[PDB]
């Protein structure tokens, strides 16, 4: 199966998925010299407060926060966005060391981390048809830093030690992303694609430019996952991340000056 091994790591992944060689792949370098401002970009409406979580689950890869998507309880909307996309998980991606585990970088530099809140697009009707299409997903993205604590993010982190290894879940109700988010909605956008397997072509872009601080103490705790199975050799889930891949025929577009 794919991975971030040596073994079967980004490198490999085209030979499974052959898209990974794509014209519209993610995650990329944002060049915030060569972004456009575009003043048709709207605000972005991050609408959270009837968000439902669920369950928190190590899928081997990372851990995912899911929520109820069977109305519209938490959805995005506005931005650069036509129509409604409503909240299905959000998960990171990290590094073995603070400096790096992001998957975009901005002018080549490299985060701690990435915070992904996944939303499908409602006219589709659900995710797995949303994934067909190229405006099926927007994936909200979000940078972390170590420094501050984010006190919003400590409930996520104490039930690590419930999800060591792949395969385990726990309940996790009453989880409010909002405590997630940084002050300012400024973002960047671009045209992308999911950044694991199957790396489909249907996600627009929507990168935060404030990241979120988090204390060495919360991202250690993610370090301690394991993307093995319960029993199993320990391979510590660590670094996470698909490198930046080509622009090809792409703009990134930014919401401020
Ligand atoms: N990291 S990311 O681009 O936000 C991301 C990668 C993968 C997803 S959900 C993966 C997947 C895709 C297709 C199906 Cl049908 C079920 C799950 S979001
Ligand atoms: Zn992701």
């Amino acid at each position: 199966h794919w991975g971030y091994g040596k073994h079967n790591g980004p490198e490999h992944w085209h030979k499974d998925f052959p898209i990974a060689k794509g014209e519209r792949q993610s995650p990329v370098d944002i060049d915030t010299h060569t972004a456009k401002y575009d003043p048709s970009l709207k605000p972005l409406s991050v609408s959270y407060d009837q968000a439902t979580s669920l369950r928190i689950l190590n899928n081997g890869h990372a851990f995912n926060v899911e929520f109820d998507d069977s109305q519209d309880k938490a959805v995005l909307k506005g931005g650069p966005l036509d129509g409604t996309y409503r909240l299905i998980q959000f998960h990171f991606h990290w590094g073995s060391l603070d400096g790096q585990g992001s998957e975009h970088t901005v002018d080549k530099k490299k985060y701690a981390a990435e915070l992904h809140l996944v939303h499908w697009n409602t006219k589709y009707g659900d995710f797995g048809k949303a994934v067909q299409q190229p405006d099926g997903l927007a994936v909200l993205g979000i940078f972390l830093k170590v420094g501050s604590a984010k006190p919003g993010l400590q409930k996520v982190v104490d039930v690590l030690d419930s999800i060591k290894t792949k395969g385990k879940s726990a309940d996790f109700t009453n989880f409010d992303p909002r405590g997630l988010l940084p002050e300012s909605l400024d973002y960047w956008t671009y045209p992308g694609s999911l950044t694991t397997p199957p790396l489909l072509e249907c996600v627009t872009w929507i990168v935060l430019k404030e990241p979120i601080s988090v204390s060495s103490e919360q991202v250690l705790k993610f370090r301690k996952l394991n993307f093995n199975g319960e029993g199993e050799p320990e391979e510590l889930m660590v670094d996470n991340w698909r490198p930046a891949q080509p622009l090809k025929n792409r703009q990134i577009k930014a919401s401020f000056k």
